[PDB]
C-alpha cells in the first residue's frame, strides 16, 4: 500500500538539471551549441517512436523538416522530393509570378509516408512579397491550389503584414498563411491578434545572414524559439525555427525547445535536387548558396551574402539520416514523440544544462592528429 | 589553555575559495579546464601518498586508471601491462564472443604493486553489450572467469539494462556490473536501485565522440561527475569518468570531485601495447583511434568519428608519470590519501576557482616564439 | 556656507564602477586582461609622481620592478643592472652554492635613484632551495652579505618552508626572508604566523609554467594578488606578484589590485644583461628562456616548459618605459603615487570593470589589413 | 617605511556592516526604529563636537532643531524661544495675514549661541499657502522682514508650487523659500529646476497624519530623507524632515541619513511656550495636538486627527537634552561634526544595520515587572 500513496505512481526523481523556464530568463543569450539535453528514462526503442508535427493550425506532417524560400536552395524538384519524403516545401518570390504559377502546377499535380491531401495530391507551400502588386501574384496560386503560403519578410509586424492577413483571411479563408519573422513576444502578439495561422521564427541566425552585425538586430535564435513557443502556446499556433541549423542535432534542440517544424536552408543545400548546377573549386564539388538580402538578387543595402556550400547528396539518402537523428535523440531524451517531449519540457520533465566555451571544444573531437569525420 | 579551547584545534583558516557544493549549482556546465583547485597546508611528501582507490564496492586498486572498452585502445596485451602496473582494463564487445573468451584466458593466466586477486591471479574485466543476444556472450567469459563488467551502451537506464543487472545478479551473485553511462543523478536511481555495483559517468565527452552535436544530449563531464558521486556517496557506489581527458592535471580534477577511477581512452591510445600497428603521416609515428559509434565498427547513424593520434612510447614508462602527477597534485591539495581528498572535498576543507577563457588563455603557455613541452 | 557643510569637501562623485571588493567576490576567476581600472581627477602631470615602493618590511625602493630567480633570466649582470636602475635582483639556486657566492660578491661590490644601502653598497636578493641541505648554501651567501632571499617552492605552506623561517630569523634576524608561492589566504596565514617579511604570489601564471594543466592547482593570478594582499594588509606585510605578466598595462593592474612590487621573468627575457647567449631562427634574434619545473633543469614529473623569446634590447633602455608605463597609468588613474592608489582601491575611490571577450577583441587592435606594433 | 606605504594612513577597518548605499536599494521600506548606527573609532569627547548646521544654502544654525509650522505647536513664543536656543521656528498659515504680521513682528523685535543675522536681531521663519490670494499674504510678512518661508503642502510639484518659486525669487531674491512636501526624487528634481532653497521631506509620517491610510500616498521616512538627501546633495541644497520623531534617536538617524535639520511637531508639542493651554484628563497635565489635515482647521477629507500629548516642560530645560543626545550620538558614531557623520556616510565610513520585529522588541525595555522611564 504505502509504497503508493505517499506520492502516487512517480518515483523520487532528482532534482539535476534546469527546466527552459529557469534557463533561458537568466538574459544570456542562448544558441544551439550553448546548451544541451540531459537524458531520462526510456522504455522503448528508436523506431515506433511517432514523429508526427505541426505546420499550421490544420495541417500536419510526418516529419518536422521544411525547406526555407531562396531560389538558391528549393523549387519544385525538392519541393517534390520532400514531400515524398514526409516534410513540406516553399517556393521563393524572386521570380515572376507565372513562374511560381508553373512550379506550384508542377509540384502539385505529379514514399508511404508522403504527407497528401484530402485529393490524395501532394502538399505544396510557397511564399509571396509584402508589397501590394503581389496580390496579383497571390491569387494567380491560389488559382494554382497552394495550401500554406509564408508571408517572406525580414521583420515581421508592418501594418503592411497585418493588412495582408486581413486581406488574405476575409477572401480566401480556407488558404492558411504563416507569418514572419518574429522573434519576440512583443511581435507575436500583433500577428495572433491579426489572425495568423504559424509563426516563422528567426531573424539574423542564418549561415548567410549578416544583418545582426548589418542593422543590429534580431536576437540569438535559440533563446528565441523559446519564446516565441512560449508566447505562441497561448493560442495554439505553431512557430517554425530559421537558421542556426548546422546538422542533426540543433534539429533536436529547436524541436525541444518548443517549436514543431525545423526550417533549414544551408542543411539542405548543395543537394541533387537544389536548384541550379554544379561548379569545381579546388576539386571540390560545390554549388552556390545565397540570401534574398544579398545583392545578388537584383540605393541598396544588403543582409545577405553570395557564398556556395560543398556538395550533400540526394536528400532521399539524406533526410532518412535526420529523421534518424531525430529519432535517435528523442530516445535519449525519453519521451516516444515529439509531442511528449514538448510535453516533458512545458511540464519540467526534461531538463536542460549551459555549456561554456571550454565545455563545446571538449564536445566536438579533440586531442587528435587528423580525423575522418563521416556521418553516415 | 584558551589557545585551544576556543576553536579545538583547528586554526582560523579564512573563507577565500568556493566549496564543491556552491560551486556546481550555479548552473554554469563546467568542463575540466574551466574550474581549479586551491592549494592548502602540507605535513608530507609525494611518494608516501597512499593512491589507492576503488573500482566497484569489493575489488579496489592500487591506482585509479583505468582503460576504456573500445577495440583500438585496449585488448589483452594492454589488459595484462595496466595489471601489471596496478590499474585495470575491459575489453570490447565488438568482436565474437569465442574472442574475448580467448582474450581473458590468454590475460588471466599469464609490478609489485599488481592488482591480484586472492587466487593473486591478475584482475580482468570487460565489458558486453546490452540486447538478449549477449546472454550467450556474457556465460561464455563468465565460465572463462571475468572479474567485472560493463554494460556499454550511450544512455544507461533503458529497461533493457536494468534487466540485465536483474538477469546477472539472480545468476552470478558474485559477479559485478557497472552501469552506463549514467550523466544525472535522475539516471542514476534506477540503476543503483536495479542493484548496480559501480557506474560509469560521461557521455558525449569523449575525444572522439560527437554525439553531444549529433544526438544534442550528454552534458559537460565535469559537472557530471560531481553530481553523479554526489549522488552515488548516499549508497556508497564509486563512480567511473569517462572522455575529456587530455593530460594527467585532468586525472586529479576528476578525482578530487567525487570519482573514484579515471577511465582513459585517448591518453592511453598510440602506446605499444595498444593493438593494431602503426602508421607513419608527415613523417610522424602515429596509430588509428575510433569510437564505437564511428560506423567504421561495422539505415545507420554516427556519434564517433575515426582518427589517429601520435605515439606515445610503451606504457610501463608512461603511467609511472601519470601516477607520479596524481602524487603531486594530491601534495599539492593537501591530502595524504585520495579517500582523504574526497573527504576534504564533501566537507568543504580544499576549495575550487571559476576561471574564464582569458584565464586559460595564460593558464597554458604564452608571449612566446616557440616552445618544446617536454612531458617526462 | 551650506555648499560645504552639507558633505564637507567632497562632491558627489557618481557611483558608476565597481570597487574591487565586490569584483572579487563574485566567483570569477580574473585575470589580468579581464578587469581594467576606469579614471578619475587628476591634478599632476605624469613626472613628479612618487612610485616608490616596499619590497619587504624594511627596505623600499625607487621601482616597483624586480626580476625573477631563474638562470634563464637573471644573473649577476641584470641584477647590477636593474639595482642600478632602481630596481632589485635575485639570483637562481639550481647552481653550486659557491656560484651564488661568487655571484653577489660580484654584484655587491661593484643611476641616481640607483638603490643603495647605510653603505652605500646597490641592493642584491638571491633565493634559496627547501631542502635542509640548503643551510650550507643559505650562511656562505649570508657571509656574502646579501640583503633579502626567496625561498623558491611550487607552494608555499610546507613543514620544511616553515621550519626554514624558524630557522632563519633565530639565527639571522636582520636578514629578511620572501615566503612563496602563496596563492590563497590560507596559506598566506601559516607563513605570516611563521613571521615571514614578504609574500610571493602566483602560482601557475607564469609564460613558460603548465603546472596549472599538470597538477591542476594555483590560481588565476589576478584574484590571487587582491586577495593575498588582502590578507596581507592585516600585519602589514607586501607581496610580490608572478606570473601573466605580458606588457605594461599588466604591471598597473597588478600594482592597483595591491601588490607593491612586480616580478616578471618573460618582460625581462631575452635582453642584453639576460645570461646565455643569442642565436638566430628564421632569422630572428632571439634567446631560451625555460623554467625550473622545466626537465631542462637537471623519475621525473614537469611544470615547466623550454622555449625562447625575441629579443627586447638593453634593459637601461627599456626599464625607463616600463617606468614611464606606470607613471602613465598611475596619472590616469588620478593619484600621484603608488601608496595613494593602494588607498583608492581599499576605500573604494576608483572602480573597477569586467570584460568579455567580445570586449577584449576590441581592446587589442582590429579592422586592419596590417599594422606595425611599435612600443617605445 | 612599509607599515606606511602598502595602504597610506589608513589601518585595515574591517568590513562588518552595510553603508547607506546598498541599505536602501533593498527596496525594504523602512523608517527610523528599523535600522540603527554601528559605532566607530573616537578620538574626542561630547562637548567639543561643533553641532552646527545648514537650513537653506545661505544661512546656517548652531542647532539642526525646527519646529513644524502648525498652530497647534508652534507662535512666536516657541520661535523666540527656539531662536534663543539656537534654533528656528516657523509660522503656520491658518490665521488672518495681519496675525502671522504682528507675529513676525512680536518675534523680530525682541542665548550664547542665539542664532542672530548681520542686523544682529533672531531669525524667525514662517510657512504660507500655495493659493493665489496668498501673494497678500506673503508680502505683508515681507514687509515684516521675514527671513525664510515653507511652501507648506501636501504633495510637492504642483504646477502653483513651481509657479510661486518662480513667483517669488524673481520679485523678492534675498528671500529665500522652502519647498515641499517631497519625498521622491521624482519630485524633488521639479522643485530645484524651479530653484527651491531648501526641501521638507516627509509626508505621511508625522504622529498624527493618517494620509498614508487614506489617501494612500507618501513613503516611509526614513527611506525618504536618505534619498532625497541624496539627489539633493547633487545640487547643494538641504533638506528638512518631517514626521515620525518620537524621541532624540531618530533625530540623530535622521542627522545621519542626509537631512541637515530635523523638524519636529509632536516631540515640541505640550510645552510651556506652545499655544493654547492645559487641562487635565486622567489628572494628567497635556493640551491639544491637532494637523492641519484634520478637520479641527476650519465636502471635504481629512488627513489628520486632533488629539493630545501629555506636558514636557519648558524648552529651554528640554532642548539642550535634545542637544546633548544628538552630541553623545555623534560620539558614538565617531565625528566631530555633523558634517564629518554626513562626509563619513557617503563615504561609507560609517555602516548601518537592519532590524527585525525580534530586533527592537529587545531593543527597548523587556523582562521587567514595571519601569520608571527617566529621560534627563
Ligand atoms: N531570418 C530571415 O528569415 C530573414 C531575416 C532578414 C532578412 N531576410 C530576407 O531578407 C529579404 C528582404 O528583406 P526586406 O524585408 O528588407 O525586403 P522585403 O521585400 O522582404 O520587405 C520590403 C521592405 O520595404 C518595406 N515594406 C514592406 N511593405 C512596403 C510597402 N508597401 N511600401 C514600402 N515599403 C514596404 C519593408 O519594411 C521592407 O524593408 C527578405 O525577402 C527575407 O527573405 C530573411
Ligand atoms: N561516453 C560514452 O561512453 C558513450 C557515449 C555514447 C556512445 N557511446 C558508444 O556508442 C556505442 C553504441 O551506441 P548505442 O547505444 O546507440 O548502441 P548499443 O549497442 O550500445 O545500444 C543498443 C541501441 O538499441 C537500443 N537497444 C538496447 N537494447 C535493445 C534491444 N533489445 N532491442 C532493441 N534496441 C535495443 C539502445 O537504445 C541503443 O540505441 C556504444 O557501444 C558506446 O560504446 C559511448
Ligand atoms: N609561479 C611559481 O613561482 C612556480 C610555481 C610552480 C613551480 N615553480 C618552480 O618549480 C621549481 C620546482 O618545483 P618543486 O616545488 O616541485 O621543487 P622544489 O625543489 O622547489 O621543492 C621540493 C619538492 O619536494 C618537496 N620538499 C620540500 N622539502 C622537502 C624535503 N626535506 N624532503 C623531501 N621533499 C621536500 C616539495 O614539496 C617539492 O615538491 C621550483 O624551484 C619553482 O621555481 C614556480
Ligand atoms: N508631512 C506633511 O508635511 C503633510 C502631509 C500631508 C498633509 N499635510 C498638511 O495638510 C495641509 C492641507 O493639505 P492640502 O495640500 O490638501 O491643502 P493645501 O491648502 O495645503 O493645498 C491646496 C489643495 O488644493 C490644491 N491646490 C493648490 N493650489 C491650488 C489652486 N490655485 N487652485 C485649486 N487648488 C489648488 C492642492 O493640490 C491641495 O490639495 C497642508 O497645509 C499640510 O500642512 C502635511
Ligand atoms: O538574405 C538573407 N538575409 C538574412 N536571412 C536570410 C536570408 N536568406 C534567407 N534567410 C533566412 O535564413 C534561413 C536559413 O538559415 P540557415 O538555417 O543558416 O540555412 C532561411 O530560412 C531564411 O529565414
Ligand atoms: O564512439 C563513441 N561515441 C561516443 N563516446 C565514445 C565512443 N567510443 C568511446 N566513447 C567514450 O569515450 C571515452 C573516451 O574518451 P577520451 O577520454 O576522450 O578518450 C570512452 O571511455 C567511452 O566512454
Ligand atoms: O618552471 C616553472 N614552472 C612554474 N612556474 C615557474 C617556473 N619557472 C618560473 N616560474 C614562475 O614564473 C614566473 C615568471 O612568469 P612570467 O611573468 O610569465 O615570466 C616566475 O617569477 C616564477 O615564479
Ligand atoms: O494634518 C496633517 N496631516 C498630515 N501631516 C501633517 C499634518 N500636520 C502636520 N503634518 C506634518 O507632520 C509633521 C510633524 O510630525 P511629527 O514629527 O510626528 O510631530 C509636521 O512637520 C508636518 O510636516
Amino acid at each position: 500500500m504505502a509504497d503508493y500513496l505517499i506520492s502516487g505512481g512517480t518515483s523520487y526523481v532528482p532534482d539535476d538539471g534546469l527546466t527552459a523556464q529557469q534557463l533561458f530568463n537568466c538574459g544570456d543569450g542562448l544558441t544551439y551549441n550553448d546548451f544541451l539535453i540531459l537524458p531520462g528514462y526510456i522504455d522503448f526503442t528508436a523506431d515506433q517512436v511517432d514523429l508526427t508535427s505541426a505546420l499550421t493550425k490544420k495541417i500536419t506532417l510526418k516529419t518536422p523538416l521544411v525547406s526555407s524560400p531562396m531560389d538558391t536552395v528549393t523549387e519544385a524538384g525538392m519541393a517534390i522530393a520532400m514531400a515524398l519524403t514526409g516534410g513540406i516545401g516553399f517556393i521563393h518570390h524572386n521570380c515572376t509570378p507565372e513562374f511560381q504559377a508553373n512550379e506550384v502546377r508542377k509540384v502539385k499535380k505529379y514514399y508511404p509516408l508522403a504527407s497528401k491531401d484530402a485529393k490524395k495530391q501532394l502538399l505544396c507551400g510557397a511564399a509571396i512579397g509584402t508589397h501590394e502588386d503581389d496580390k496579383y501574384r497571390l491569387d494567380l496560386l491560389a488559382q494554382a491550389g497552394v495550401d500554406v503560403v509564408v508571408l517572406d519578410s525580414s521583420q515581421g509586424n508592418s501594418i503592411f503584414q497585418i493588412n495582408m492577413i486581413k486581406y488574405i483571411k476575409d477572401k480566401y479563408p480556407n488558404l492558411q498563411v504563416i507569418g514572419g519573422n518574429v522573434v519576440t513576444a512583443a511581435q507575436a502578439k500583433n500577428l495572433i491578434d491579426a489572425g495568423v495561422d504559424a509563426l516563422r521564427v528567426g531573424m539574423g541566425s542564418g549561415s548567410i545572414c549578416i544583418t545582426q552585425e548589418v542593422l543590429a538586430c534580431g536576437r540569438p535564435q535559440a533563446t528565441a524559439v523559446y519564446k516565441v513557443s512560449e508566447y505562441a502556446r497561448r493560442f495554439g499556433v505553431p512557430v517554425i525555427a530559421d537558421g542556426g541549423i548546422q546538422n542533426v542535432g540543433h534539429i533536436a534542440k529547436a524541436l525541444a525547445l518548443g517549436a514543431s517544424t525545423v526550417m533549414m536552408g544551408s542543411l539542405l543545400a548543395a543537394t541533387t535536387e537544389a536548384p541550379g548546377e554544379y561548379f569545381f573549386s579546388d576539386g571540390i564539388r560545390l554549388k552556390k548558396y545565397r540570401g534574398m538580402g544579398s545583392l545578388d538578387a537584383m540605393i541598396k543595402v544588403a543582409q545577405g551574402v553570395s557564398g556556395a556550400v560543398q556538395d550533400k547528396g540526394s536528400i532521399h539518402k539524406f533526410v532518412p539520416y535526420l529523421i534518424a537523428g531525430i529519432q535517435h535523440s528523442c530516445q535519449d531524451i525519453g519521451a516516444k514523440s515529439l509531442t511528449q517531449v514538448r510535453a516533458m519540457m512545458y511540464s519540467g520533465e526534461l531538463k536542460f544544462e549551459k555549456r561554456t566555451s571550454s565545455a563545446q571544444v571538449e564536445g566536438g573531437v579533440h586531442s587528435l592528429h587528423s580525423y575522418e569525420k563521416r556521418l553516415f
